[PDB]
This record gives structure tokens, C-alpha cells and sequence, in this order.
């Protein structure tokens, strides 16, 4: 028999945990800031509640029946998207090559706070070149184009020693100090998710809860700051005319999706390990409404902060946010945070939130291939689950081996925007229609009346069959048509960069043509045939 969760706080704070990131603490409020304000959150929870959500549902209860993988699910809903648990694969190979190096970069941080004086305050250090000025109008004021701030030269000249890198061309050498604080952050991972759920869910009690605990002192310094309400009133003022432009309700769609993440193959994992009566309708209300908040108050205590330190140099905001990225987590709050009374404390603080936010999330992506791999292979990885998650880090390390060269933040920005673009919305959308269309939402709702006790309501079928689908694809048609031309710390990206890019998506997504391809050819028949039975869940 399968390992059920033990507890049901198991269960929703593994959810909660997987959710929420580290990046709806930086993005979401740079994303609500340049698209529009408090008319981000309208279009927000328009696609929350047509979008994002009923996914989240949709893949909770579909885990939580079937008691299978995403490689594994589609024998008995429809044989021939099988690939689909595949590409998931693949895609967490990218992913959890470039978000765990992130936070690598925190670790190291945090490695650097353990100090009377934060590094990141004076520019006296070695790294330290002109061109500083020492910031925050400290003794003579000549801030020019060619100034940078002292946080800026400890991140991109310490840290990440990008200066030594020309290039995405050229990733010369690697750094020794982040390769360590990688490796103890894979150790961390494999030993808290090897022996299986019952120690991966113990364990997220207090990387699920220690943000929110983190958070709320965050929230209360923050408040409390001269410069406060400059940065929320710039948070939640409306831009009612940016609602008008297509690429507010784009983006609020984007980020829902990729906040929520329901399509990552992780959703299923989790909720596969639940009691078969399990209640997934109140669970996925509950881990979405929460996810929501949850990114809601992680802009408040930003913007507070940012408004703080935009009020102590008297000069206005929109110039103090001008990286788009981590950067904004490790050079502006960083500068921010060292400006504070007790900075040592806010700055270990603050950084231990980041670490405790990623390594949920790192959990869980690598559950979820786990168990994928684990159901679909059942004889052989059966009494060796500790083996397979070894080799699961083991590859996850080894190809988190290039983002800690120099030109890592290059590669880390190259895996951040493809990788995780219309490849993993494409999987969804697939996944969505598979599901919905052909097995068919009427025999879909009677698993979920078996199981519950009701059968779904009007508006779950409605946003089943055909909002959700009618949201994927309002997505991958506005990311595939509109190209990105990438940037970071003044390097633009070459031409050959977004062809790379097409190479990682497709890398990810042929995994599911290939296999409807091998199925329809394998499979004896003839030319209906084929595809007949191929989409018949197979028999038991
Ligand atoms: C961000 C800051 C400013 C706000 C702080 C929010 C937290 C205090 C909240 C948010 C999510 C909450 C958790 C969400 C899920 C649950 C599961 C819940 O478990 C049950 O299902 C038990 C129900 C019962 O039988 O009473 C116990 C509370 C807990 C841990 C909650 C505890 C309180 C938490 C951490
Ligand atoms: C603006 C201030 C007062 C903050 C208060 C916001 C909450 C009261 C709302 C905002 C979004 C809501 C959620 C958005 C989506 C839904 C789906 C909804 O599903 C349905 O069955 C809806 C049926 C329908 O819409 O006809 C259940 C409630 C829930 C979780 C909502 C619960 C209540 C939330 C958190
Ligand atoms: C010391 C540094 C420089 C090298 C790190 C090596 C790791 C790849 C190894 C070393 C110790 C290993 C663990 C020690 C022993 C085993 C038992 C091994 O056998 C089982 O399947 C145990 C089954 C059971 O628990 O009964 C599974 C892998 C595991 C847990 C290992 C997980 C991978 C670890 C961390
Ligand atoms: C169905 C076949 C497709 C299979 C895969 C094909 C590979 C195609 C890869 C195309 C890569 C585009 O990758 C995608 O580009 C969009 C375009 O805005 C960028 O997306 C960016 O802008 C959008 C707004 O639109 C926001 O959500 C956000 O600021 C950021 O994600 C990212 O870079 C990536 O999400
Ligand atoms: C892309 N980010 C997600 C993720 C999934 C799996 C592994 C790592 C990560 Cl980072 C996708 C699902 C929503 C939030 C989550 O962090
Ligand atoms: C500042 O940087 C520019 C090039 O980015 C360089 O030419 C200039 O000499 C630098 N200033 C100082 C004081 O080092
Ligand atoms: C009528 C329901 C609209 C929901 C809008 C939620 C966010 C609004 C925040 C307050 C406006 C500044
Ligand atoms: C992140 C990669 C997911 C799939 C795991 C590949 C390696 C499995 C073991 C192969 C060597 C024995
Ligand atoms: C119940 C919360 C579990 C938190 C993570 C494990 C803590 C183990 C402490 C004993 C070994 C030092
Ligand atoms: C996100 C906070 C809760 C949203 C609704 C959860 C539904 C639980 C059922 C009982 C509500 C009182
Ligand atoms: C039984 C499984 C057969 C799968 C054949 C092709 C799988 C996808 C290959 C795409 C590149 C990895
Ligand atoms: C694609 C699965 C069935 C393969 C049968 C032969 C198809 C050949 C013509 C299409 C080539 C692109
Ligand atoms: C709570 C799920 C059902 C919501 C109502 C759907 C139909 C609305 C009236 C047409
Ligand atoms: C040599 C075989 C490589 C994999 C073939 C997958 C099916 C091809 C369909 C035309
Ligand atoms: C995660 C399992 C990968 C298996 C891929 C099979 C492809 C055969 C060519
Ligand atoms: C970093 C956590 C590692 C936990 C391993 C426990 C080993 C005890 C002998
Ligand atoms: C049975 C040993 C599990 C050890 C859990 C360590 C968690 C580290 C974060
Ligand atoms: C019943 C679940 C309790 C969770 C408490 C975790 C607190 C960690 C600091
Ligand atoms: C004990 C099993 C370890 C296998 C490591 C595989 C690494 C693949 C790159
Ligand atoms: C310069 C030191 C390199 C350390 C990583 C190489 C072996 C993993
Ligand atoms: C139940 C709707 C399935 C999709 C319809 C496609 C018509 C060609
Ligand atoms: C879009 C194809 C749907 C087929 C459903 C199964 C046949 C009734
Ligand atoms: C097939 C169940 C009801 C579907 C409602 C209409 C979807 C477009
Ligand atoms: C999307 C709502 C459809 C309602 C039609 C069926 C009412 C019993
Ligand atoms: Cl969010
Ligand atoms: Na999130
Ligand atoms: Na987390």
C-alpha cells in the first residue's frame, strides 16, 4: 500500500510550503508596481478565480483519485498523453538546476551577516572599486551615471564575481565559495525528502511556518519606518488605465499560473497520498486563498521597506527599483536592510526567510519526479527509494554545476525565462484537455462525487472544459508571439540566446509528440484503430 500523509497538516502545509517561493516575494510586488497598482489585484483575482484556481483543484482531485504519478496517471485517463509525465520530468531538471543556485546565492548571504558590520554597508572591501560614492547621501553627495552603490558591487562582484565573467560567451571559472554553500543546500534536500512523505512532511513544518513567523516581524519593523506609507501608497494606487492594456491581464495571468503551479506534476504527487475521502475541494480553496494572501502581505512588507529607503535618500521611487530579478532581494532590500537600526539581525533574518521560502519548493518539484518515477517503475526503485533520490540530487547538482560559474546569473536568467515558459504551459493545457475533453468532465465529476460527496457544481465544469484551456492558451499565445529581449547587468543577450531558449523549451515539450508518435506506431491496428484504443484508459 502506498505511505498516506499521516496527518492532514501534512498535507496542506506541503502545499502551502510548495506554493509559496521565492519569487511571488519579489516578483509579485515589482509585477503589481510597473503593471498598474492596486488595478493589479482586479485582473489578479479575475484569473485566480477562472484560472489558477480550478486548475489547482482539477489536479488536486485527479492525484487524489487515480493514486498515481504524472507518469502514471495517464494509463487510466488517457494512454496516449503518457509523454506528458515525461516532459514534466525534464522540466524539473531545469528548474531545479537554476532556483536551487538562487538560493545558493542566499546561503551565502546569510554567510555574510554573521558579522558586528554588514559587508554590503561600507565600500572600503576589496571587491570594492570606484565608481562608489557610498550611497545613501553619506558625507559628500555626487551621485552621477557612473556611481554604484555598495550593495551592488558586494552582489555582482563578491557573491556572483560576474565582473570576471565577459559574458554568457565566456563563464570562466567557478566559484568555490557557492559551489559549498550549493552542495549544503543539496544535502539539506536529500535528507529531507529521501525517506519519503513521512519525513518530507515533518519537515516542512517548520520550512512552511518559519516564513510566515519571519514575515510578520519583517512586516512590523517595516511599518514602523519613516517612509512607510509612501511605500504602500505607491503599492496599492490605482493605474485604472492600465487595465486597459492587454499585458496587465497577460501578466496577471502568467504569474497566477506560475505561483499556483498547478501543471508542475506536483500537485498530483501530494494529493496522491491522500486518504481516498479525502476532502480536495476545502483543501485547494484553502492552499490557494493562502498562496494569494500570502504573496498580497509579501508586497506589503516589500514596498514598506522600499518606501523607507526611497524616503531616506529623498528622492523618488521607480529609480530605486530599477533591477527587475533577484537583484532586487540581494541589492536593494539588502541595502535597505543594512540602513536598519538592528541590520545584523533584519539581514540574518530576512535571509534565513529566503532559504526556509526556496527549500519547500525545491521538496517539492523533486517529490513530485520521485514519486512520478517511482509509480511508473514500481519493481525496480521499490525498496530503494533512498538510491533514486541520490541520484535525483546527485543530476540536480551536476546541473546546477554551470550556474555557479561566473557568468552564473547569465545562465540562471537564460534557465529563469525559458525553461518555465510555454513549455510547462503547453504540459498544462495538455494536461487540462486530456483530462477534461477526453475523459471527459462527466466521468471526471463522478470520481469527484465518490470521492467528496458532491458532484461538482456548475461553475467547476464550467472553468473545467472550457475556461481554464481558454486561459493556457491566452498565455502560450501571447508568450510565443511576443519574443523577450533579455538583459542583465547592462549585458544584452546575444542572437543565438533566444535560440538556445527555443532548444530548452522544445527539449521539454517533444518529450509528448515523441511518445504520441511511438504509442500510435507500436500499437497494432489500423489507421483508427490506433487511436481508439490508445485514448481508452487501459484496462485494470
Ligand atoms: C504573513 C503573515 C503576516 C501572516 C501569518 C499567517 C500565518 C499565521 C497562517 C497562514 C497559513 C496558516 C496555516 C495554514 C494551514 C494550517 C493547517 C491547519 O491544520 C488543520 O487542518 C487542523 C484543523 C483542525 O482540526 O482544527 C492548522 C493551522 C495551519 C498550520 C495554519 C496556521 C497559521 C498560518 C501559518
Ligand atoms: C477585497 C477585500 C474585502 C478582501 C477580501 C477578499 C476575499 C473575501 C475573496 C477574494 C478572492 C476570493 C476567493 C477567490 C475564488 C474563490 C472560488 C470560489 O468558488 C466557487 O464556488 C465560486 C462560485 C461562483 O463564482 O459562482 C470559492 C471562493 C474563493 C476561494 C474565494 C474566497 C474568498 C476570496 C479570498
Ligand atoms: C562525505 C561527502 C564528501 C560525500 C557525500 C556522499 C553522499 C552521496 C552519501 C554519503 C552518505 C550517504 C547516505 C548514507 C547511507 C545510505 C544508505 C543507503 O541504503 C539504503 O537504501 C538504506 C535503506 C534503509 O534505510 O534501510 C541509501 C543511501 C544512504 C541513505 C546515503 C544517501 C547519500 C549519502 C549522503
Ligand atoms: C506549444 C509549443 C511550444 C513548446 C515550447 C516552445 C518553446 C518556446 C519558448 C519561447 C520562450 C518565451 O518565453 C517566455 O517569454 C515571455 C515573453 O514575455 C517572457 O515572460 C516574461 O514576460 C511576461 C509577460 O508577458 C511576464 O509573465 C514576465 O515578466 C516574464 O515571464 C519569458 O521569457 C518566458 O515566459
Ligand atoms: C517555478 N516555481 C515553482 C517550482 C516548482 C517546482 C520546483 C521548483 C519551483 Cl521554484 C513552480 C510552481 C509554483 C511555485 C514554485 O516555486
Ligand atoms: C567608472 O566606470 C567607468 C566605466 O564603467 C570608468 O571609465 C571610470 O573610470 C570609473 N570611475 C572610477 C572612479 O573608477
Ligand atoms: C468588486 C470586486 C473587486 C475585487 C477587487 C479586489 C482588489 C481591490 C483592492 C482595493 C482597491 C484599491
Ligand atoms: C532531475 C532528473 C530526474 C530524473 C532522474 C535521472 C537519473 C535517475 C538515475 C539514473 C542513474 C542511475
Ligand atoms: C517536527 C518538526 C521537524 C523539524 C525538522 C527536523 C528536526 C530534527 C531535530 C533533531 C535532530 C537535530
Ligand atoms: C484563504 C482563506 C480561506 C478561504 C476559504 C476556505 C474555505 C474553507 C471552508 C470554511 C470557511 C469558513
Ligand atoms: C515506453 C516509452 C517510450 C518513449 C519513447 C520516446 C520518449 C520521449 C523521447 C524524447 C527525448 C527524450
Ligand atoms: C505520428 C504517428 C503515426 C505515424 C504514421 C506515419 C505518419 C507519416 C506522415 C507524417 C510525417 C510528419
Ligand atoms: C458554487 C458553485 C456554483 C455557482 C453558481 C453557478 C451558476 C450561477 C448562476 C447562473
Ligand atoms: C530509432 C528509434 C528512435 C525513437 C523513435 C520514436 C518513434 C518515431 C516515430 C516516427
Ligand atoms: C523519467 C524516465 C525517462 C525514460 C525516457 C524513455 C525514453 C526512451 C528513448
Ligand atoms: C543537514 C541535515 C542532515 C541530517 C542527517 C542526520 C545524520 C545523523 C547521523
Ligand atoms: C530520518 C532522518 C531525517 C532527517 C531530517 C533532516 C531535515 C533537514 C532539514
Ligand atoms: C499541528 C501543526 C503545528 C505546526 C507548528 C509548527 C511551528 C514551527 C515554528
Ligand atoms: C548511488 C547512486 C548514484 C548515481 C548517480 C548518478 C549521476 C548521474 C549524473
Ligand atoms: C575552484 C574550486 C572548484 C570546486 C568545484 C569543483 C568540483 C565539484
Ligand atoms: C467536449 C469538447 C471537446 C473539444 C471539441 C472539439 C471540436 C472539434
Ligand atoms: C476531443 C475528442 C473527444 C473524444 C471523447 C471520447 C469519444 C466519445
Ligand atoms: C459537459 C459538462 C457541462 C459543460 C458545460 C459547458 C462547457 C462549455
Ligand atoms: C455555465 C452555466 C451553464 C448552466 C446550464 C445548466 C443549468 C442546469
Ligand atoms: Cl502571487
Ligand atoms: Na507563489
Ligand atoms: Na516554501
Amino acid at each position: 500500500e502506498r505511505e498516506t500523509w499521516g496527518k492532514k497538516v501534512d498535507f496542506l502545509l506541503s502545499v502551502i510550503g510548495y506554493a509559496v517561493d521565492l519569487g511571488n516575494v519579489w516578483r509579485f510586488p515589482y509585477i503589481c508596481y510597473q503593471n498598474g497598482g492596486g488595478a493589479f489585484l482586479l485582473p489578479y483575482t479575475i484569473m485566480a478565480i477562472f484560472g489558477g484556481i480550478p486548475l489547482f483543484y482539477m489536479e488536486l482531485a485527479l492525484g487524489q483519485y487515480h493514486r498515481n504519478g504524472c507518469i502514471s496517471i495517464w494509463r487510466k485517463i488517457c494512454p496516449i498523453f503518457k509523454g506528458i509525465g515525461y516532459a514534466i520530468c525534464i522540466i524539473a531538471f531545469y528548474i531545479a538546476s537554476y532556483y536551487n543556485t538562487i538560493m545558493a546565492w542566499a546561503l551565502y548571504y546569510l554567510i555574510s551577516s554573521f558579522t558586528d558590520q554588514l559587508p554590503w554597508t561600507s565600500c572600503k572591501n576589496s571587491w570594492n572599486t570606484g565608481n562608489c560614492t557610498n550611497y545613501f547621501s553619506e558625507d559628500n553627495i555626487t551621485w552621477t551615471l557612473h556611481s554604484t552603490s555598495p550593495a551592488e558591487e558586494f552582489y555582482t562582484r563578491h557573491v556572483l564575481q560576474i565582473h570576471r565573467s565577459k559574458g554568457l560567451q565566456d563563464l570562466g571559472g567557478i566559484s568555490w565559495q557557492l559551489a559549498l554553500c550549493i552542495m549544503l543546500i543539496f544535502t539539506v534536500i536529500y535528507f529531507s525528502i529521501w525517506k519519503g512523505v513521512k519525513t518530507s512532511g515533518k519537515v516542512v513544518w517548520v520550512t512552511a511556518t518559519f516564513p510566515y513567523i519571519i514575515l510578520s516581524v519583517l512586516l512590523v519593523r517595516g511599518a514602523t519606518l519613516p517612509g512607510a506609507w509612501r511605500g504602500v501608497l505607491f503599492y496599492l494606487k490605482p493605474n485604472w488605465q492600465k487595465l486597459l492594456e492587454t499585458g496587465v491581464w497577460i501578466d496577471a495571468a502568467a504569474q497566477i499560473f506560475f505561483s499556483l503551479g498547478p501543471g508542475f506534476g506536483v500537485l498530483l504527487a501530494f494529493a496522491s497520498y491522500n486518504k481516498f475521502n479525502n476532502n480536495c475541494y476545502q483543501d485547494a480553496l484553502v492552499t490557494s486563498v493562502v498562496n494569494c494572501m500570502t504573496s498580497f502581505v509579501s508586497g506589503f512588507v516589500i514596498f514598506t521597506v522600499l518606501g523607507y529607503m526611497a524616503e531616506m535618500r529623498n528622492e523618488d521611487v521607480s529609480e530605486v527599483a530599477k533591477d527587475a530579478g533577484p537583484s532586487l532581494l540581494f541589492i536593494t532590500y539588502a541595502e535597505a536592510i543594512a540602513n536598519m537600526p538592528a541590520s545584523t539581525f533584519f539581514a540574518i533574518i530576512f535571509f534565513l526567510m529566503l532559504i526556509t521560502l526556496g527549500l519547500d519548493s525545491t521538496f517539492a518539484g523533486l517529490e513530485g519526479v520521485i514519486t512520478a518515477v517511482l509509480d511508473e517503475f514500481p519493481h525496480v526503485w521499490a525498496k530503494r527509494r533512498e538510491r533514486f533520490v541520490l541520484a535525483v540530487v546527485i543530476t540536480c547538482f551536476f546541473g546546477s554545476l554551470v550556474t555557479l560559474t561566473f557568468g552564473g546569473a547569465y545562465v540562471v536568467k537564460l534557465l529563469e525565462e525559458y525553461a518555465t515558459g510555454p513549455a510547462v504551459l503547453t504540459v498544462a493545457l495538455i494536461e487540462a484537455v486530456a483530462v477534461s475533453w477526453f475523459y471527459g468532465i462527466t466521468q471526471f465529476c463522478r470520481d469527484v462525487k465518490e470521492m467528496l460527496g458532491f458532484s461538482p457544481g456548475w461553475f467547476w465544469r464550467i472553468c473545467w472544459v472550457a475556461i481554464s484551456p481558454l486561459f493556457l492558451l491566452f498565455i502560450i499565445c501571447s508568450f510565443l508571439m511576443s519574443p523577450p529581449q533579455l538583459r542583465l547587468f547592462q549585458y544584452n543577450y546575444p542572437y543565438w540566446s533566444i535560440i538556445l531558449g527555443y532548444c530548452i523549451g522544445t527539449s521539454s515539450f517533444i518529450c509528448i509528440p515523441t511518445y504520441i508518435a511511438y504509442r500510435l506506431i507500436i500499437t497494432p491496428g489500423t489507421f483508427k484503430e490506433r487511436i481508439i484504443k490508445s485514448i481508452t484508459p487501459e484496462t485494470p
